[PDB]
């Protein structure tokens, strides 16, 4: 039960992810192939940071607001069951 930190820059279409619930924000689905995929990102990984900021706490369509925001990649710090 570990925590990875992903790095994933920005692709022709956003980063190739899909996420689910509030507080914490779940991962849904990775895009097959897509940046999120090859930097390392899978389904199950709650997110507890999105670059210098803690989201324990925010609201799936917050980060997602947020997400979409970011220029050139995101870091993502994830819990994972491993």
């Amino acid at each position: 039960m570990r925590y990875r930190q992903i790095t994933i820059p920005r692709g022709k279409d956003g980063f190739g992810f899909t996420i689910c619930c509030d507080s914490p924000v779940r991962v849904q689905a990775v895009d097959s192939g897509g940046p999120a995929e090859r930097a390392g990102l899978q389904q199950l990984d709650t997110v507890l940071q999105l670059n210098e900021r803690p989201v324990e706490h925010w609201k799936c369509v917050e980060l997602a607001h947020e997400i979409r925001s970011c220029p050139s990649e995101i870091i993502l710090l994830v819990w994972r069951m491993v």
